[PDB]
C-alpha cells in the first residue's frame, strides 16, 4: 500500500507515534516520506547484506527476522514481511522499540539527513488531526 500524506499521519497518531519519545507527528512522517516514499512495501539491502522493510525501513540486521541476515538479532520479535503489511500496526509497534534505544530518531538515516532541524510540520500541514 502506499499511503497517502494525511492518510499516514493519521494512522501514525491512532497509532500513538505522535510525541512519542518527544517526536512530533510531521517526524514520523517526513522519515516515512524519505525512507519509503510511504510506501508499505518498499524494501532495500544494505551494504552488509540487511534487508531495511516497510514504511519505516526498519533493518533486519537488528529488528526482525528474514532468515537471509546472518547474524542478525530479531528485537521485535517479528518476521521482516509482517513490516510489509498494508496495516502499520507491527512497523509502528517496533519503531517505538527502536527509537527507545538510546539514539532517538537518529537510527533513521533519511530522518536525520533530510528531516532533522527542517520544519516538519510541513508535513502534516493541511491533515485534519
Ligand atoms: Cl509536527
Ligand atoms: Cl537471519
Ligand atoms: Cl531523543
Amino acid at each position: 500500500k502506499v499511503f497517502g500524506r494525511c492518510e499516514l499521519a493519521a494512522a501514525m497518531k491512532r497509532h500513538g507515534l505522535d510525541n512519542y519519545r518527544g517526536y512530533s507527528l510531521g517526524n514520523w512522517v517526513c522519515a516515512a516520506k524519505f525512507e519509503s516514499n510511504f510506501n508499505t512495501q518498499a524494501t532495500n539491502r544494505n551494504t552488509d547484506g540487511s534487508t531495511d522493510y516497510g514504511i519505516l525501513q526498519i533493518n533486519s540486521r537488528w529488528w526482525c527476522n528474514d532468515g537471509r541476515t546472518p547474524g542478525s538479532r530479531n528485537l521485535c520479535n517479528i518476521p521482516c514481511s509482517a513490516l510489509l503489511s498494508s496495516d502499520i500496526t507491527a512497523s509502528v509497534n517496533c519503531a517505538k522499540k527502536i527509537v527507545s534505544d538510546g539514539n532517538g530518531m537518529n537510527a533513521w538515516v533519511a530522518w536525520r539527513n533530510r528531516c532533522k532541524g527542517t520544519d516538519v510540520q510541513a508535513w502534516i500541514r493541511g491533515c485534519r488531526l
